[PDB]
């Protein structure tokens, strides 16, 4: 895997972002996690949903570096959104929620799931330390 610079552009939650890539603005949303939702009204502000959003906004914004790296499989899912580890000076941003206990590890599609296994361990901390969402 090759990370790219990107350039922030906006912040809409835990797990979408709007960054200028190869010129142009794209919505990311990151691969291999859920930050609970606090947008769509089928599933309603879930609990710790505004948590992981300021999470993540927090880490993007103060950012001297923003990187992308995609996966080897598919780049975009069905709504055109590039799919995508986010590094924000050098941390991977997908696996600080999890450590944190602000995202759960979801959506494994093969073969986008180079980082699954250390998001997972990550995961599994957060979880014996029942961390926001594990407690
Ligand atoms: C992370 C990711 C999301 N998705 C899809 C599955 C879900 O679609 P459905 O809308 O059909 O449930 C949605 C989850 O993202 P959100 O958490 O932003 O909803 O985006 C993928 O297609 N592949 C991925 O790798
Ligand atoms: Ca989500």
């Amino acid at each position: 895997l090759h990370k790219e610079p990107a350039t922030l552009i906006k912040a809409i939650d835990g797990d979408t972002c709007k960054l200028m890539y190869k010129g142009q603005p794209m919505t990311f949303r990151l691969l291999l996690v859920d930050t609970p939702e606090t947008k769509h009204p089928k599933k309603g502000v879930e609990k710790y949903g505004p948590e992981a959003s300021a999470f993540t906004k927090k880490m993007v914004e103060n950012a001297k570096k923003i990187e992308v790296e995609f996966d080897k499989g598919q780049r975009t899912d069905k709504y055109g959104r590039g799919l995508a580890y986010i590094y924000a000076d050098g941390k991977m941003v997908n696996e600080a929620l999890v450590r944190q206990g602000l995202a759960k590890v979801a959506y494994v599609y093969k073969p986008n799931n180079t980082h699954e296994q250390h998001l997972r361990k990550s995961e599994a901390q957060a979880k014996k330390e029942k961390l926001n969402i594990w407690s």
